[PDB]
């Protein structure tokens, strides 16, 4: 075991526009409930492992800002952060080679044509005694992103040489 | 056996517009009657397994919101939930490979070019003594979705070692 | 033998508009006379097996609503029902494989490129002592549905072990 | 021999319009003289076997309505009927396969690329003592149909096991 | 020999229009002089064998009406008749196969790419004592019908067993 | 020798328009001097053998009317006649097969890609004692015909079985 | 030797327009000096052998009129004549075969892709005692005729057995 | 180890425009905090290693300007610099060869289709006694630069024989 | 040697227009100084050998008039002449065969894709005692010609059988 | 060692236009500090070796003027110069052959698809005792040039036979 | 050695306009200093060897004018000349063959795809005692000429047998 918890992010968005294309109405957003893993003074790592398929719409998407806004039990925004993430580029021939050689896994469902993007919104987050962390608002500032789901993973920074096992 | 009840969902919608395109008129909606499997205190898992073909119109559909609205015998809404689901991406070469190597099943009807999307609208649902669950309203906020049918599956969350049989 | 009667449906529709396209003029509707297979209390299964060719126009058709309206000898409407049906998708590579390997049946007329859609408008139908069933109106809310014919098949729900004869 | 009479239908139509395309000016119609094969009480089968070539124009035609209107010696219309008919769909690969294998008949004139469509406008037509059947008006509500000719075939419904000989 | 006379039809038409296209200016028409083969009481078969090349312009022509108008020495119209005739369809692969296999005849002029259409305007024609048949007006209601020539062939209806000589 | 004379026709036409395309100003026409081959009472055959290349412009030409107008020494018109003619259709594959197998003649000039059309404007032309035949006016009612030349040929109709030698 | 003289024709034309196209400005024309070969009473043959390339511009040219206008030393026009000539049609496959097989002459300059068109303006020309022939005006009524040069050729009509030297 | 510190840059930008294109709303900008490695007198090399994928959007980008703006703890700007950088060009054939031969690394994630651009904004930087370096603002003056991340790498200019460890 | 002199022509022309295409401002012209080859009474041959490349712009050029205007030392124009010249046509297949088989000369510069056009402006030019020939003005009436240079080659006409040596 | 110094040029330019294409706001420019290599009286060679990739945008660039402006310590301009330079042309086949036969160097980074253009702005530059050279301004008058960097290289002109070592 | 001097030409031109195309802004010009090689009375050959790449833009350039304007020490213009020059045409097949066979030199830089054009502005130039030659102005009247450089070359016309050293 390890000192960590996963809070999957359930993005929702508005749907009242024309919607005559593959473009959503409003920017995806979400609340998350963090209600210990956090301890006073200790820095913690907060990331949003985000699951993007390699569908053609996503390749043409380009960069898009991602922001996280932590807050307290009373809703007060403790801190704000932002990072830019982009689906990694792979050439069309490379994709075909990847699809071919990994056919034995993709066909049986052991592998899938998706990318996990590790947007590290915090390399060192520390608990405040007078201001407790209770939940997070997470956003993906783009109306054309296609995604399956996202996890807000927290873990104590102290890992040592054992970090190599996560490769 | 399993302590569960499958309430198949029959989506209906309006049809009075011009309708000169594959796009429909109004947002698909449904009303399902849940009338025990539910018991007080016990958490329950509510999911809508959605049967989408891999037709080209669906691959270009993009993300689309799905919402479930539970309510009582008197119509009062107990709780409201929403999730976003999308048909999984598969490259054209992969599809040609899937269509070929699984031809022996598709041709004889043992397999079909369709995806079951497990929209989990409630990972832990529990019954209220003063507010009984009687029915649900289920929506798919898109005028371009093509679907065959949907089951609202409720199952007691206790799995334990029994997962080996459900895998 | 089986306790059933087949009431083939003969759709008719208006023809006075411009009609300069494969799209018809008005919504296909039909009337069918049910004049006993029905008995008080016993549940009955009412379905409309719909014969759709796999012609290209039908594959781009998309979903379309099919509604049934039962009524009495006096014309009073007993109940109203609706189910959405869609022609099953088959990739272009799959169709060519079907056309090829099943050529020996397609050419000699033993097989044809058509689909039967089992639109089950009623899984539990029962006769009412004060309201006798006499006939039904059946509709297919689409101006582009190419079809050959349809049967409204009623059958006693008691199957039990007898399903093996139907399998 | 059989108790039947064939009354070939000679469709004629107006031609004063622009006629700048392959679309006729007015709806095909016809009069036919049925002047016994009909006898009182017995129901009879009336069909219009319609000879449509498989030319590309006809495949894109889509559905079209065919109506038969019987009438007496005095011109009074006895009954009106309508059945929708469509040319059966065959894929381009299948047609090429049919053309290749059946070349030995198509080239020498023993076979032709045409479909006989059996519009059964009456499965049970009964003669009336006070109203004799004299003639019929037959229509094909489409300006884009291409056809060679049509027979209105009548025959006593009493066939029994002998019907298999018509296969 | 046989009791018959062939009166070749010389279709002529006006030409003072714009004529900037393959379409003619006015409807083809013709007079033909029949002045015996016709005798009182005996039925006669009157047909117009029409020589249409299988050119692309003719295949896209579609159906076209053909009318015949008999008349007396004084010009009085005896009877009027009309039929619809269409060039028989043949697929491009079939046409190529015919051109290839029957090349030996086409190249040396023994065969030609033309269809004889037997527009049978009268299956039973008889002479009237007080009204003699003198000549006929014939028409082809189309501005796009490419043709080489036409024979109006009359013949005694009595064939009987003699059809074997014509088979 | 034979009782015949040839009067080659020299068509001339106006040239004052824009002429920005392959379309001539006015309908080709001509005068021909017929001044014996003609004898009183005897009917004679008059034809115009017309030399048309198989150039693409001519294949798209379609039907065109050709008229002949005989006249006397004083210019008085004796008779008028008209026959429709059209270059015979030959498929592209047939032409390629012709160009190939007959290359040995076309290349060395012994054969040419031209068609002779025998417009038999008169199957029986009779000389009149009171009206002598002196000259002919000939026409081809089309502004798009491409032609090399034309012979007007007259010959006594008395041929008998010797006609086969002209094959 | 032969009783003949060649008077090469040198066409000239105007050049004042925009000339933004391969089409020329004005109709080609030319004078020629015939100043004996001509003798009184004797018929003579006057022809213009016209050297046209087989360039694409010429094949789309179509027919074009050619006229010759003889005149006297005083300029008085003795006689007027006109003929219509056209470059002979050769298919694209034939031209390629001509280019290939006759390469050995075309490449070394012994052959060239050109046609000599023998526009015979006079089959029988005779000299008049009171009116001497001095020169001729020659025209080619087209603005799109690409040509290298032209000879006007005269020769005594008497050929007889001497044609063997010209065949 | 070496006398150096890395200060990764986290660019953020506005997201309120239409954003219906791969172009971003505003110029990428960033703020980086440097709070020693810097010492008085000693020259230092400040560079921004920038991680650009080889995606087609970036190849068409063309030259873009990158600027750095150092400043103190109080915000006072110490020095301003600017260098223009561009992604290196590689032909489509070269890219395919790179993708092919280096497939064994790209597929397993050991290699990726990205370029590190060493924008050396300062070859000789030295600390000021009265003005301390605290942080730097960095920019990329282009709305279309797709990038993963960047490091502001500082290192003592003293290399000498130690370059062998960096080669 | 021979009694001749070559007076190379240097064409110069205006250049002040927009010149946004491959078309020149004004008609090429030039003066040439002829200052004995000429002798009184004797007719002489004057030609302009014109060096046109076979570039596509020249093949589509079509005909173009070329004129020479001789004049005296006083500028007085002695005589005026004109001829029409055109680059000889060579099919694309012929050019490819030429470029191939003559590659050994083209590559080494011994042969070049150019045509010398011998525009013979005077087959017999006679010197006048009272009017001496001094210089010439030579023109090429086209704004789209591409040329390298030109020689005005004069030579005594008396050649006899020796003319064959010039081949 | 050699009597020379290299002063790399760092072009900077404005960036506040629309910038919707691969074009820049203003002409590239730069200052450079030349602060001995220069000596009085001796003329010196000054050049700008310019590193241009062979990317397609640069090939379509065409010529572009380059200017150098020397100046003194006080900023006074000593001399001005300009030379036009252009990236060398290499055919598509040649580039592919180079990309292929030199793959072993391009892939490993030993070679790159770039061209060094040696714009020699001064073959003899002499130092003035009363006017010292201190710095230079260098420009590239094009908004579409793509370049990596430029060196302004100075070297004493006294080379002799040793110049061959620079090959 | 030889009595000659090469005065390389450095073309400069304006750059103020939009310049959004490969076409330059103003006519290329130059000024060259000629400051013995020239001696009184002796003829001299003055030429401009112009280095043009075979780039596609230059092939479509077409003919253009080049002029040289000599002048004295005081600027007085001594003589003006103009010769029209054009890049030599080479078919695409010839270029491909040239690129292939001469690849070994092009790849190593021993050969280049460029043409040296010798514009012989003067074949006989002589010095005037009262008017000395000091410099020249050279122009290339085209805004689309892509060029590398140009030498103005003078040489004593006396070659005689010495041409063998230059062949």
């Amino acid at each position: 075991p390890t000192v960590s918890h996963l809070s999957p992010v359930h993005f929702h968005y508005r749907t009242d526009c024309d919607s005559s294309t593959a473009s959503l109405c409003s920017f995806p957003v979400a609340n998350v409930s963090l209600a210990r893993v956090l301890m006073y003074g200790q820095p913690y790592r907060v990331t949003l492992e985000l699951e993007l398929p390699e569908s053609p719409v996503n390749q043409d998407l380009g960069m898009f800002l991602v922001t996280v806004s932590c807050y307290t039990r009373g809703g007060r925004i403790i801190s704000t952060s932002s990072r830019s993430v982009m689906l990694h580029y792979r050439s069309q021939l490379l994709q075909v080679l990847d699809t071919l050689l990994f056919s034995s896994l993709l066909l049986f469902g052991f592998a899938e044509q998706k990318q996990l993007l590790e947007v590290e919104l915090y390399s060192d987050y520390r608990e405040n005694s007078y201001v407790p962390t209770t939940g997070a608002i997470i956003e993906i500032h783009s109306k054309r992103i296609q995604m399956y789901g996202a996890y807000l993973r927290i873990h104590a920074h102290f890992t040592g040489l054992r970090y190599l096992l996560y490769n």
